[PDB]
């Protein structure tokens, strides 16, 4: 299916904004979703036109991948509803929220057509709210939907300084993710050891142990091993790309990108064998504007005045004010594998490959 196009899409925006968010995002850890990004960008794209829209179809390599009443790619839109709605699914001990929506100024009026689009595409996609005299109580609105839908964990996404009377578009999405391990990994087992953040400093880390079967990847050429870990219910995995030296880590960021992590995790290089692995506890929340980010990419004219959303809107002033990104991800509980110092991780949709979250664990 053409799903894998989307995937791959994906996946190669996924490190188009690794690459950019690893510049200012130094020494810390780095946790978002590239598939959440580029569903709200996608969203936005189907009401761009001019050089906006042509900016955006490069950027989120859709250009890899009779007019349709919702525009040309109206199939990239249908498949990325298909897919949230099998991940964002609540099943026991699996709960994964997505929030996605467009904000628009309510002077600037909404074209039926596009209004139709997101209500069948991505419901709820769209609201509009009077900032024009009231951008501090929208703003507030705002923030308190993305802390609900994220459980209480991404609180005042939106900054006091980020709106004000001059707003017209605010892209707002936030990721939730809880999981439990599917090997529950033993509560009388998990202990305090060393994080060795550099090979001179350390930072104690609650360490959970599990000893099983286990597909790895172990790439002494690279340097690397690579561990899926399967979640306890749903159809979702993690994969941790463990350096095997101990500040390894930014070799391995400078040479990243979607085709060599396919290299790297090509299923003829996994073997499936007993593993004792330590992994951190992990419970990561990051808040990211990616406005700066996005125009690097190249989707210079979004968010400037000379924006072609009308597609959106007749209106004469519509540019995306600010898009801002919150992410948060928790796990709770031979070969070795101790991740006891910096590494990469990911978690993918394990039917169609497609990448849920990204990140870097720098430090506990
Ligand atoms: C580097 O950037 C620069 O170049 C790129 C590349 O373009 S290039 O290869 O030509 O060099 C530019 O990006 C491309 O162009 C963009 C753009 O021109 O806006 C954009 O194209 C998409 O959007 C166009 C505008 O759509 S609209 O709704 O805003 O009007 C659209 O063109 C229009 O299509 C409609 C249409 O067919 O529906 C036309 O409407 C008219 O025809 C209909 C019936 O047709 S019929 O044959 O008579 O029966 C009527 O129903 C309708 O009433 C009627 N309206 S009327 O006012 O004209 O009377 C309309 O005339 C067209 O202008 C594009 O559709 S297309 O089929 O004509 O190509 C549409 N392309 S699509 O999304 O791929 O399907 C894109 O961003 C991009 O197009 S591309 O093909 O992907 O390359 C970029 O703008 C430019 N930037 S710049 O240097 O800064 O200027």
């Amino acid at each position: 299916f053409r799903m894998g196009s989307i995937s791959a899409a994906n996946a190669e925006f996924c490190f188009d904004v690794f690459n950019e968010l690893k510049v200012q995002h130094t020494n810390e850890n780095i946790l978002y979703s590239p598939l959440s990004i580029i569903v709200a960008l996608a969203m936005v794209y189907m009401g761009a036109r001019g050089n906006t829209e042509y900016q955006m179809e490069k950027a989120l390599h859709f250009d890899s991948i009779q007019k349709p009443k919702c525009g040309k790619s109206v199939n990239i839109h249908l498949l990325f509803k298909e897919l949230l709605s099998d991940i964002t699914a609540s099943k026991a001990n699996y709960s994964l929220r997505i929030a996605n929506r467009l904000y628009a100024e309510k002077s600037r009026p909404i074209l039926p057509i596009y209004l139709k689009c997101v209500k069948k595409l991505y419901r709820a996609g769209l609201e509009t709210v009077n900032f024009k005299t009231a951008s501090d109580q929208a703003r507030q609105l705002i923030n308190s939907w993305v802390e609900k839908q994220t459980e209480g964990q991404i609180k005042d996404l939106l900054v006091s300084s980020s709106t004000d009377l001059d707003t017209t578009l605010v892209l707002v999405n936030a990721i939730y993710f809880k999981g439990m391990w599917k090997t529950a990994f033993n509560a009388e087992d998990t202990r305090e050891m060393p994080f060795h953040v550099t090979k001179e400093e350390s930072k104690p880390v609650q360490m959970m142990c599990m000893n099983n079967s286990f597909n790895v990847a172990t790439l002494p050429a690279e340097k690397m091993k690579i561990l899926e870990l399967p979640f306890a219910s749903g159809d979702l995995s993690m994969l941790v790309l463990l350096p095997d030296e101990v500040s390894g880590l930014e070799r391995i960021e400078k040479t990243i990108n979607f085709e060599k992590l396919t290299e790297w995790t090509n299923p003829n290089t996994m073997e499936k064998r007993r593993v004792k692995v330590y992994l951190p506890q992990m419970k990561i929340e990051e808040k990211y504007n990616l406005t700066s980010v996005l125009m690097a990419l190249g989707m210079t004219d979004l968010f400037i005045p000379s924006a072609n959303l009308t597609g959106i809107s007749s209106a004469e002033s519509l540019k995306i004010s600010q898009a801002v990104h919150g992410a948060f991800m928790e796990l709770s509980e031979l070969e070795q594998f101790r991740a006891d110092h910096p590494f990469l991780f990911l978690i993918k949709h394990n039917p169609t490959n497609t990448i849920v979250y990204f990140g870097r664990y720098w430090s506990p």
